């Protein structure tokens, strides 16, 4: 009974086995506009994808991942709220079952198709491993999905998932330039918050992104094919894999514009 996004075994049943779950600052939230603090000493954001060496691509049974070579001062993140150095391990979405829904984070309650998350570590300890044992361990970077005109950068990952449709599946995924999944604009929201997976851990600091990438509803589609289910299993296809926004409970969710 492994936890999944069912309605046996979805968010609502996760705090059984994660009590944080219920915690002080989990994720995500939903993000009042109207209530979220314009701070102008907020720094812009960087993201230093130049040198960025991507490795593979795997259905973990819940998403799917695209790893990256984090041994060297490659992709890091810095800058804007932060204090500190983060290096990119990782990015994976969350979708729905149709395009009115998918993300985690919302805006005014908006609900949008997908939400894209650069995961990175924070330089000052060591490792993946250990970052996540810290309040300020990782800088998660997370980027809306809208549908409308398709995103180049995105379908080298759009035309490998037929190759990884079950969980357990890889591919090969060298070359990949994450900085083609990057909107123009860098101004953002952030808060500090947890993983929207178990464990669930609070120990990022958020960094959301105002606008929107444009994705094509082919593109969109593709996501919907995946499997939560292992090969020679029960067809369960992989749809609605976010968590629903959690309760803020008086954190402060600061943005670089008004
Ligand atoms: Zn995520």
């Amino acid at each position: 009974h492994h936890w999944g996004y069912g309605k046996h075994n979805g968010p609502e049943h996760w705090h059984k086995d994660f009590p944080i779950a219920k915690g002080e600052r989990q994720s995500p939230v939903d993000i009042d506009t109207h209530t979220a603090k314009y701070d102008p000493s907020l720094k812009p954001l960087s993201v230093s994808y130049d040198q960025a060496t991507s490795l593979r691509i795997l259905n973990n049974g819940h998403a799917f991942n695209v790893e990256f070579d984090d041994s060297q001062d490659k992709a890091v993140l810095k800058g804007g709220p932060l204090d500190g150095t983060y290096r990119l391990i990782q990015f994976h979405f969350h979708w729905g079952s149709l395009d009115g829904q998918g993300s985690e984070h919302t805006v005014d309650k908006k609900k949008y198709a997908a939400e894209l998350h650069l995961v990175h570590w924070n330089t000052k300890y060591g490792d993946f491993g250990k970052a996540v044992q810290q309040p300020d361990g990782l800088a998660v970077l997370g980027i809306f999905l809208k549908v409308g005109s398709a995103k180049p950068g995105l379908q080298k990952v759009v035309d490998v998932l037929d190759s990884i449709k079950t969980k357990g599946k890889s591919a090969d995924f060298t070359n990949f330039d994450p900085r083609g999944l990057l909107p123009e604009s860098l101004d953002y929201w952030t808060y500090p918050g947890s993983l929207t997976t178990p464990p669930l851990l609070e120990c990022v600091t958020w960094i959301v992104l105002k606008e929107p990438i444009s994705v094509s509803s082919e593109q969109v589609l593709k996501f919907r094919k995946l499997n939560f289910n292992g090969e020679g299993e029960p067809e369960e296809l992989m749809v609605d894999n976010w968590r629903p926004a959690q309760p803020l409970k008086n954190r402060q969710i600061k943005a670089s514009f008004k």
